[PDB]
């Protein structure tokens, strides 16, 4: 599912996101437009060998089992596959792990080069929230 933003942001603030770990609503909407562009069905696959899934790119060396990364984790106790349903309730929940894992929201390499420090109210201005 390709979700609008302001839908997106309506999704975030009910499954608990606006202000999680301190992280307001537009963050985690500026996060999902340059890791997946709202898509839920992107994944990319990175060097070591590892898949980033979803809407938030969560990654299978840690966070989700693919059954193709050898030797990773499943901390969020899920199948990788399921970061890809129009659901977006398995992500959000894996994303409040991964965000409390001790370097917030900078384990998204794309909020950290495109949304730490940038006006990210602007993602939900003009939505009825
Ligand atoms: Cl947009
Ligand atoms: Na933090």
């Amino acid at each position: 599912k390709v979700f609008g933003r302001c839908e997106l942001a309506a999704a975030m603030k009910r499954h608990g996101l606006d202000n999680y770990r301190g992280y307001s609503l537009g963050n985690w909407v500026c996060a999902a437009k340059f890791e997946s562009n709202f898509n839920t069905q992107a994944t990319n696959r990175n060097t070591d060998g590892s898949t980033d899934y979803g809407i938030l790119q969560i990654n299978s060396r840690w966070w989700c089992n693919d059954g193709r990364t050898p030797g990773s984790r499943n901390l969020c106790n899920i199948p990788c596959s399921a970061l890809l349903s129009s659901d977006i309730t398995a992500s959000v929940n894996c994303a409040k792990k991964i965000v409390s894992d001790g370097n917030g929201m900078n384990a998204w390499v794309a909020w950290r080069n495109r949304c730490k420090g940038t006006d990210v109210q602007a993602w939900i201005r003009g939505c009825r929230l």
